[PDB]
């Protein structure tokens, strides 16, 4: 009945809808939930949030951190039998996972982007050093590859909008001007935004853009923002329940993909 | 060494940072940090989380979860003992907290708005049932009344954008159209930002806007919104570090007042 998460800094508007989304299905099953948050970068900073959270005595725990197939492993290795479910890993690493489908995440915004007819398209990859961030970079030149199309450039941020707003005005600034962008989430799609209408050009008319996520703020973005979504509510709550099941060693015990969607907004527009 | 934290849904920007700040002093303490979080609304469901941190066995307290006067009494009541140190209450109830003064928050609005020459001001305020959206509602009147100047209207939201988006709108469908506006907070301020864009009108040169917070994001809003920073960093760890002192009883037993200041953006304009 009481299950302990092991994430990144809140810091993200993602990982902490995910906790609200998980906290909320716990409330649903009559469970609690402890909190512990893992100091950023280290496998070894996660390993101790396990030994936290083991400490407290938790009756389960979820993971929504990043790690590598190696990682990963060794974090499960130490998670000292406890259940342990993780949520930001590689649908491969062979321990019990839930995550979105990158694979579907990242053809949506290239067919979205193709489809309306765009060619000269940059990407803005997250931070490299986050499975995530890869999982959906490698994801989108799959996809553009399939497509007959090379990206016009592409570059890395760090999630937040300001790495976002950056890395598209230094693109813009070396004179790179595409129709599209595809980039690695909402809040650095933001930033992207703001970067181009300062270059005088019209987000969506001029440079198309689509984010990921669907942050809660991003429907109120100027324009609204077009972009995949990851339902953390619908991660929240089937973390949860096969938490509760594992426990009771009547569950699944491999990895799930949980679905994907475009979101079709108003920053996403043929080129001119 | 191991804290305790009961917070709000981290669905907000502000209470996320906010433990990511406690976070972030607790490990330069070399202390743990367990949190755990409230169902929403109601003192009963703070009530409870304080018995699940309680139960951990935390060393400390530390409560960033809105309290009347006559709730957080109370909670600290029902907190046995443990150093409780609250985050989100009055600087008037007799209790161990640490706030930002809404006083000075809503002063600088007030004041900024009114030297750039405004005089037809909308007011957005957060849910009244927080006693932080009032302590911010009643600052606001109050300032305005000593510059001798009445909002044209006001409104209530919830801290959310779409909140902010919908009062902003319904309030132009009026026909009610200030130079200005004072929001609540920057996710709200952020929805009343994209009303006026889509209303034909630009924000800063038809509508000024001054948000409150200064979440991460605000700074590349379109355009950079103006607002009240509170240092949840400082926040952060001053919160942490009284807490350490209290269970040494060495520490202040009263209400600490933290700073607030003015950050000028690109969204607070004199009228036209």
């Amino acid at each position: 009945l009481l299950i302990g998460v092991a994430t990144s800094s809140l810091a993200l508007h993602a990982p902490s809808q995910i906790v609200a989304a998980i906290k909320s299905r716990a409330d649903q099953l009559g469970a609690s939930v402890v909190v512990s948050m893992v100091e950023r970068s280290g496998v070894e900073a996660c390993k101790t949030a396990v030994h936290n959270l083991l400490a407290q005595r938790v009756s389960g725990l979820i993971i929504n951190y990043p790690l590598d197939d190696q990682d990963a492993i060794a974090v499960e290795a130490a998670c000292t039998n406890v259940p342990a479910l993780f949520l930001d890993v590689s649908d491969q690493t062979p321990i019990n996972s839930i995550i979105f489908s990158h694979e579907d995440g990242t053809r949506l915004g290239v067919e979205h982007l193709v489809a309306l007819g765009h060619q000269q398209i940059a990407l803005l990859a997250g931070p490299l050093s986050s499975v995530s961030a890869r999982l959906r970079l490698a994801g989108w030149h799959k996809y553009l590859t399939r497509n007959q199309i090379q990206p016009i450039a592409e570059r890395e941020g760090d999630w937040s909008a300001m790495s976002g707003f950056q890395q598209t005005m230094q693109m813009l600034n070396e004179g790179i001007v595409p129709t599209a962008m595809l980039v690695a989430n909402d809040q650095m799609a933001l930033g992207a935004m703001r970067a181009i209408t300062e270059s005088g050009l019209r987000v969506g008319a001029d440079i198309s853009v689509v984010g990921y996520d669907d942050t809660e703020d991003s429907s109120c973005y100027i324009p609204p923002l077009t972009t995949i979504k990851q339902d953390f509510r619908l991660l929240g709550q089937t973390s949860v329940d096969r938490l509760l099941q594992l426990s009771q060693g009547q569950a699944v015990k491999g990895n799930q993909l949980l679905p994907v969607s475009l979101v079709k907004r108003k920053t996403t527009l043929a080129p001119n």
